[PDB]
């Protein structure tokens, strides 16, 4: 039994100010330190776990409500397909050839719709949701929560009235507190918009990068598809489109840090990890680090064929974790990222417009700075 061994900082804040300056950069340097090493932030220490055996032991540790399980399982996304569906396609139409995409503001608002209407049916909350959560999310970063919790409560009380069938986290949510719900609500899809809206962003930007897998997805879908605009159905043969979606999630991961707090007094590695202790990892560090990858920074949506795949160990691609704390929306996620990505594809081919950047900006999430893209017309 070892404590992990500290890294190098400053005065008031050590690691503080290594970390501030480049987040992505210093996450990556920790891995070599050791398997787990302690980093003091100001006055506090935290353990940082930077392998993936380490990690995984992490999240599937419970010394780390099945309510919302019916709205998420495999079941449940089926029924969600339609919208889904149908929230793609209206993206298709909505851009056209020559137009530039803003990206942080259209994905956002794709992110919101696909979340609330599946997870909620009936009055929309089409653009007053989107334009709260938007100037919220900007806050963030560097007269909207009002009406965020105006409408949450006001879209409660209309499903009140009739709620039969709906399937969906809020009547999931209505038969299990008062305000209770409207926090869980509020809860669980503010983060879940501005995560699948940042890992939108870094599609586009794939499908702008690698025309292709662009064109590739585009040949898996005709194949499938025929034709016909693509649906959840197909969403399940599209192999080709899921792949480039994971090695875009691998590189670009909205969630790149993860915390967790020790209940009991641990053991990990050989190394004692103190009860009560704060720990941190980084999802974006573990999915591109070399001793787990081999073209460690090379987009290759094929690394994740089954001969490639098992070549890569357990839990270094886990963008969603194990353990309770996990994402519930894993397959709802991926349901509706593939559907809109091979929609896109097929339709169109994607190009960065010059004075695009696609820099990586560190918030809460990761996302590009601001990506600008034209949809070009293919075929
Ligand atoms: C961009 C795709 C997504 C990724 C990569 C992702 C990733 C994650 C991760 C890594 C965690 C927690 C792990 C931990 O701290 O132990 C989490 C939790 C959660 N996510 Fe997702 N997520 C995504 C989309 C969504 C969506 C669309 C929703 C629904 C609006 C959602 C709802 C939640 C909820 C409610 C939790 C909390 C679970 C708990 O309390 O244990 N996520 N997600």
């Amino acid at each position: 039994r070892e404590p992990p061994v500290a890294g190098g900082g400053v005065p008031l804040l050590g690691h503080g100010w290594r970390l501030a300056r480049d987040p992505l950069a210093f996450m990556s340097q920790l891995r070599d330190h050791g398997d787990v090493v302690r980093i003091k932030l100001g006055p506090k220490t935290v353990y940082a776990v930077t392998n993936p055996e380490l990690t995984g032991a992490l999240a599937l540790n419970p010394d780390y409500r099945r309510t919302i399980q019916p709205a998420f399982r495999l079941d449940a996304i089926p029924a969600y397909g339609p919208i889904m569906e149908e929230e793609a396609h209206a993206l298709t139409e909505r851009w056209q050839p020559g137009k530039t995409v803003d990206a942080t503001s259209e994905s956002f608002r794709v992110a919101v719709r696909v979340a609330a209407r599946c997870l909620l049916r009936g009055q929309y909350m089409d653009e007053r949701a989107e334009r709260l959560c938007v100037a919220l999310a900007t806050v963030f970063r560097g007269d909207a929560l009002a009406d965020l919790h105006l409408l949450v409560d006001e879209i409660i009380a209309e499903r009140r009235a009739s709620g039969q069938k709906p399937d969906d986290l809020l009547t999931a949510l209505l038969e299990a507190g008062e305000q209770e719900i409207h926090d869980q609500v509020v809860a669980i899809l503010t983060p879940g918009s501005e995560t699948i809206a940042s890992t939108i962003m870094w599609l586009l930007q794939a499908l702008a990068d690698h025309p292709e897998h662009a064109d590739r997805i585009r040949d898996e879908v005709e194949a499938v598809t025929g034709g016909r605009p693509v649906a959840f159905e197909d969403v399940r043969k599209l192999r080709h489109t899921g792949n480039v979606i994971v090695e875009a999630m691998r590189l670009r991961p909205a969630v790149w840090v993860l915390t967790r707090r020790a209940v009991a007094e641990s053991e990990l590695g050989g190394y004692r990890i103190p009860a009560g202790a704060d720990i941190i990892y980084s999802p974006y560090a573990i999915q591109r680090d070399p001793k787990s990858y081999d073209d460690n920074l090379e987009f290759d949506p094929d690394r994740w064929l089954p001969e490639r795949a098992a070549n890569v160990p357990k839990y270094a691609m886990k963008p969603f974790s194990a353990g309770k704390r996990k994402c519930p929306s894993d397959h709802f996620s991926m349901a509706q990222l593939t559907l809109i990505t091979a929609a896109l594809a097929t339709k169109y081919r994607f190009e960065q417009v010059a004075g695009s950047n696609d820099a990586v900006r560190v918030g809460i999430t990761l996302r590009p700075h601001d990506l600008l893209v034209r949809p070009v017309a293919r075929h």
